[PDB]
């Protein structure tokens, strides 16, 4: 049941390629559990390396360069049965506003 709805917006992401992005995640209560803004770090991942959860990595797949869009993600292929051990809550969903800023 993944759906992106683009937030003010065609180069696809290549396989096996990194691109850098400033995500933010949200629940359905209001807490933010991440924030890479206020890191002010940009945070750099791969496709094929597999290191990322299988939501984000399908979200950022149909995403195109400088274009921001809240990818809602299924509790399945995020976190399905247990996540960080404080941070996300078991049986929960979670919401990535990703915005692909890659080169």
């Amino acid at each position: 049941g993944v759906e992106i709805e683009t937030i003010s917006p065609r180069t696809f992401p290549k396989k096996g390629q990194t691109c850098v992005v400033h995500y933010t995640g949200m629940l359905q209560n209001g807490k933010k559990f991440d924030s890479s803004r206020d890191r002010n770090k940009p945070f750099k991942f791969r496709i094929g390396k597999q290191e990322v959860i299988k939501g984000f990595e399908e979200g950022a797949a149909q995403m195109s360069l400088g274009q921001r869009a809240k990818l809602t993600c299924t509790p399945d292929v995020a976190y399905g049965a247990t996540g960080h051990p404080g941070v996300i809550p078991p049986n929960a969903t979670l919401i990535f506003d990703v915005e692909l800023l890659n080169l």
